């Protein structure tokens, strides 16, 4: 909408207060004009018709329980935009400052979030499996990263390419969580998953097997559920990424860590310059090796560590 940029204040899903960029024109809308061509957050009103209505508020204060998922979807989309711009010199998901749209209060008791090809969509959860999923910065960044993937490598959402697609979203979701630097970890979704159970999460990158997912190619799933295991076999790539960053010895193979920043540079370059819609795990290894070679040199530690990490998870 046309209006003037304003600054509201509210509380997110976890009860934390934060400022949000809004737009005033009769109402205060969740429209952040400070980033690209805007970040826009919508109310889906417990229905499934998208996007719903641009979020309107009478007083620029967003402290109601109903407001909390919107506050966080809006704010964490901003953090994610900032990460891609400041760290990777990428302007929004398309690289040309496309408007970023999210809808919250999608459906009833909806235990998921997704990119629908055009926007992000967040359920509220059923209150037992999840609380509203936009409360997780890693989840928000995971979802927006699907848009980045779709505009770049275009990894098909099934089988190995789809597991790479998922892992890219978990990797950058985690790197955004570290960028914001509030309780960062290598787990996915811990802030919104199972409010009655402490210390768990949806997936672990450091130890995928803790939540049932493979950590070696010899344990990959090859059935048909979950689009051929895209959220399952992502554990193999997540583990490789974790080892590149943090190091470790895994199934007897030692990896010298190179840190999160270099992990992000290598995988961002692989995603945007080498991966294709049909890339498989072996092709991802080759893309990561080439990316690290471009950035750091063929004789570098970074190249050697990428190779060690993929060796450790059984990907040649
Ligand atoms: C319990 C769940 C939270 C776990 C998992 N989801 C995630 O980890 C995050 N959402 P996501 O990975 O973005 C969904 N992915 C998803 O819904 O993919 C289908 C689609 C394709 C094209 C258009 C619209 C939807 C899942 O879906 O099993
Ligand atoms: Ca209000
Ligand atoms: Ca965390
Ligand atoms: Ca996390
Ligand atoms: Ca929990
Ligand atoms: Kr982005
Ligand atoms: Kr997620
Ligand atoms: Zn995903």
């Amino acid at each position: 909408i046309t209006g003037t940029s304003t600054v509201g204040v509210g509380r997110g899903v976890l009860g934390d207060q934060k400022n949000i960029n809004t737009t005033y024109s009769t109402y205060y809308y969740l429209q952040d004009n400070t980033r690209g061509n805007g970040i826009f957050t919508y109310d889906a009103k417990y229905r499934t018709t998208l996007p719903g209505s641009l979020w309107a508020d009478a007083d620029n204060q967003f402290f109601a329980s109903y407001d909390a998922p919107a506050v966080d979807a809006h704010y964490y989309a901003g953090v994610t935009y900032d990460y891609y711009k400041n760290v990777h010199n990428r302007l929004s998901y398309d690289g040309n400052n496309a408007a970023i749209r999210s809808s919250v209060h999608y459906s009833q008791g909806y235990n998921n979030a997704f990119w629908n090809g055009s926007q992000m969509v967040y359920g509220d959860g059923d209150g037992q499996t999840f609380i509203p999923l936009s409360g997780g910065i890693d989840v928000v960044a995971h979802e927006l990263t699907h848009a980045v993937t779709d505009y770049t490598a275009g990894l098909i959402y099934q089988n190995e390419s789809g597991a790479i697609n998922e892992a890219i979203s978990d990797i950058f979701g985690t790197l955004v969580e570290f960028y914001a630097n509030k309780n960062p970890d290598w787990e996915i979704g811990e802030d919104v998953y199972t409010p009655g159970i402490s210390g768990d999460s949806l997936r672990s990158m450091s130890d995928p097997a803790k939540y049932g997912d493979p950590d070696h190619y010899s344990k990959r799933y090859t059935g048909t559920q979950d689009n051929g295991g895209v959220h399952i076999n992502s554990g193999i790539i997540n583990k490789a990424a974790y080892l590149i960053s943090q190091g470790g010895t895994h199934y007897g193979v030692s990896v010298v860590g190179i840190g999160r920043d270099k992990l992000g540079k290598i995988f961002y370059r692989a995603l945007t310059q080498y991966l294709t819609p049909t890339s498989n795990f072996s092709q991802l290894r080759a893309a990561a090796v080439q990316s690290a070679t471009d950035l750091y040199g063929s004789t570098s530690q970074e190249v050697a560590s990428v190779k060690q990490a993929f060796d450790a998870v059984g990907v040649k």
